[PDB]
C-alpha cells in the first residue's frame, strides 16, 4: 500500500533556505546566472544533483556553481533547531 508518485532515483530538493559562504566571485553572463562575490553569504533555495546551485544575493535570485561557495550553516542561539526537517 503506496502512492507511486515519483518513479525514479533521487529527489528534487528546493526551498532549502541554507545558508551558503562564496569562497570565490562568480562572474554571471545571463539573466539566470547570478554573480557571487568572495568573502559574502548567500542563501540557497534550490540544488541540482548535477552540481550547480541556485541562492539568492542581496534580494536577487540567479543559478551558481556550489563549488565556489560552501554551506556555511547557522544555529539558532539559545534553543536547539528545529523547524526544518520533518520526519517520522
Amino acid at each position: 500500500g503506496s502512492s507511486g508518485s515519483s518513479g525514479d532515483p533521487g529527489e528534487r530538493l528546493y526551498d532549502l533556505n541554507m545558508p551558503a559562504y562564496v569562497k570565490f566571485n562568480y562572474m554571471a553572463e545571463r539573466e539566470d546566472e547570478l554573480s557571487l562575490i568572495k568573502g559574502t553569504k548567500v542563501i540557497v533555495m534550490e540544488k541540482c544533483s548535477d552540481g550547480w546551485w541556485r541562492g539568492s544575493y542581496n534580494g536577487q535570485v540567479g543559478w551558481f556553481p556550489s563549488n565556489y561557495v560552501t554551506e556555511e550553516g547557522d544555529s539558532p542561539l539559545g534553543d536547539h533547531v528545529g523547524s526544518g526537517p520533518s520526519s517520522g
